[PDB]
């Protein structure tokens, strides 16, 4: 109009005052110590029931004493990406203890979870396949598929009945690609792998699955949601998750044929795209695969205290929203009570994070905790006492 | 009947085969060094982008060593939840004081900062301006947002000046480039677009992946270089991972900037944050260029000695205004083959051919750094000479 196209100050803060409107400005904390079960935030200890950390490898002296290793051998950065002179010795290493781990001939890192959902799902579609996506999937996943040319459709939350609909409807000569969460980021259940893959067989569907949540947690020993349902050799299931949660680092990796590997290198644009991890990075997770098989007493214990606060929670009238998985979400309904009784937590010495629209529905905003190995039983009630505290005082629970 | 992933895998990677595009990367063996060792052999390394000798620097390791022992392994967490610490708020202050913008946010890679800034900044009905050659990740980027995309010539502010006429609107004007061109070494002439934004109510947004480090007073980049490092209406996009000699992308620029894209940015929304020992390492690079400043020049004249010793020898080196010193080839099989051959003389850098550079202008990618001594560029050179002459480039 009359005064031309926006500055970049007005175009932000159109966009800020609009997010203070609706209620989706946020202001993240400032963690002041380790990323453990008890961390400082705000000048003040607090139990930490907001982080990935599932197995308390994150301040883990084993961890960091191979991460020490690696970063004195090799160095600070790698200096380029994989494919032109950003692939060393260390990389490959951690690939083969992956695939090892896994049970999956090649593993291929990339460089985040997130990037990785967008490499592995932009290598495999081409226009003219078709895509059923779990309606619930990670923004990852939705913007991997965005990337492609592939025909997308919804199915109802792990809804089989909905999904077998769609796979009688919509036929392809191409690929067939049913895309979930293995475990669910919010609610933290479990993509019903046991049926969703037999239907696949069915109807000659691959599926994929974005087990983020599920690695180092489901399956013996932390080999994941895949592993867990008994499907991890089979080449129809293409088998994604992170390296930044249980394994306490940064990263996302397939698991598979060295073929798709090979076609992962070839075409997975973050791959061919961006740096490669540094040693310290790698060497941690050198780490971490060798310290759960050293203590894999770990996933029992992570088990043990997500029963034990799933139970107590429930006993004080709250809902967990039927989670399976040590993501034990905390139902408040509207946000602002969400982020009211997170504020009245972390005044109670806990800190746990409030989750509303449009990370979550509408009506279904929470407070998200994850139980990890690490917390202690001391620490779980503390938490436990103050979710009482400040229910009552909010007239949620009794 | 529909494929099975080995029917597809196998479709793609046979299809990449017969195009002669299928890669093997190879396996670097000792560490991120001008001199290093791949397929059991040493060779001068020109395929790095380690610009200012940090990817291996013990002040940086010490500090990334510093950093890992009191905080450790991992932040757990994304920067909205639980994964913002300390130390991640030192680096952003300290790279907002280096580069001298209000303020700088992190992100998880140069490649995802592109696509985190672009999606914060537009919407349905702005209008984006971009440079034919922009790297992928911008592309990429701009492929999740709702904005009209045009492209112009490359560097053509002709061509910018016209689009820019006759495309107006209500929201935002972006016009996007890469600072340094990947592939060229050519950078972007900021000095006519960014007077060309101003007449036109435009922003500029500049990819600066290879200026950083390199460009500007003290390497503070491009838009340093130009000027334009105060100015609201430019935004910077970067990386961590070349002259920084780390992981990681930033974004600096107007302290609001900064703001939105902790609320907007899908990358920094929906991944974790990077740990200790990467943000060591980059808070220890900022602190070794203001100690050893000199590396900067030593880039360059390294970078000059190479450019004239090339054209010496007769090469062609594009135009290029950088370290990034492409040798031309002319077509793709005869720069695979030459850089085949200059591994053979102990020299690694990258052949390049069509459809990443133009038909007729495949080339050797050779990434001088401040860290190449006359020897090692001298023993390039030779490399050079000798395979130029046998593929008759050179007399
Ligand atoms: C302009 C530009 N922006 C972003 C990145 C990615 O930064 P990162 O994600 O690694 O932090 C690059 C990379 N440079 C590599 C190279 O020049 O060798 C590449 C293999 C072309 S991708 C780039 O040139
Ligand atoms: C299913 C799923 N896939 C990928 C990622 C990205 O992995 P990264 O890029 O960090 O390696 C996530 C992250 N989970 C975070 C969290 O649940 O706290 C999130 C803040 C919702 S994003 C995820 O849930």
């Amino acid at each position: 109009g009359a005064m031309g196209s926006l500055d970049l100050r007005a175009r932000v803060r159109e966009e800020l005052e609009r997010l203070k409107r609706e209620g989706l400005y946020i202001s993240p904390k400032v963690l002041e110590a380790p990323q453990e079960p008890v961390t400082r935030v705000e000048g003040r200890e607090v139990v930490n029931l907001a982080s990935n950390n599932y197995l308390g490898f994150a301040n883990h002296p084993y961890l960091k004493e191979k991460a020490r290793q690696y970063l004195e051998k090799w160095g600070a950065g790698s200096g380029a990406a994989r494919t032109i002179a950003g692939t060393f010795t260390y990389h490959v290493e951690l690939e083969e203890a992956l695939a090892r781990f896994k049970g999956t001939e090649s593993a291929l890192v990339l460089q985040s979870g997130f990037t990785a959902n967008q490499g592995v799902l932009g290598a495999l579609l081409k226009e003219g396949d078709v895509v059923f996506s779990d309606e619930l999937n990670h923004a990852s996943i939705i913007d991997g598929l965005r990337l492609t040319k592939a025909t997308r459709l919804v199915f109802r939350h792990a809804d089989v009945a909905h999904l077998e609909e769609l796979l009688k409807a919509h036929d392809t000569d191409g690929l067939k690609l049913i895309v979930t969460d293995g475990v669910f980021s919010m609610d933290g259940d479990i993509a019903p792998l046991d049926k969703i893959v037999p239907l696949a067989k069915k109807y000659k569907a691959v599926v994929y699955v974005d087990d983020a949540h599920g690695s180092g947690v489901l399956g013996e020993k932390g080999k994941g949601t895949v592993h867990h349902f008994g499907f991890h050799q089979d080449p129809d299931v293409v088998q994604v998750a992170t390296l930044s949660k249980a394994w306490a680092g940064i990263g996302g990796y397939a698991a598979g044929a060295r073929e798709l590997k090979d076609l992962l290198i070839n075409k997975a644009r973050p791959f061919l795209f961006s740096t490669s991890h540094p040693p310290a990075v790698v060497g941690a997770l050198l780490g971490a695969l060798e310290l759960i098989e050293k203590e894999p007493e770990r996933v029992e214990r992570l088990w043990e205290n997500t029963r034990y606060f799933k139970r107590e929670l429930a006993r004080l009238g709250y809902d967990t929203l039927g989670s399976q998985t040590p993501i034990t979400p905390v139902l408040f309904g509207e946000a602002p009570l969400a982020f009211e009784a997170s504020r009245l937590l972390l005044e109670e010495g806990v800190f746990a994070v409030g989750i509303g629209f449009p990370t979550v529905p509408r009506g279904k905003a929470r407070i998200r905790n994850i139980v990890t190995a690490a917390h202690t039983k001391e620490m779980l009630d503390k938490a436990l006492e103050a979710y009482e505290k400040v229910g009552k005082r909010l007239g949620i629970i009794r």
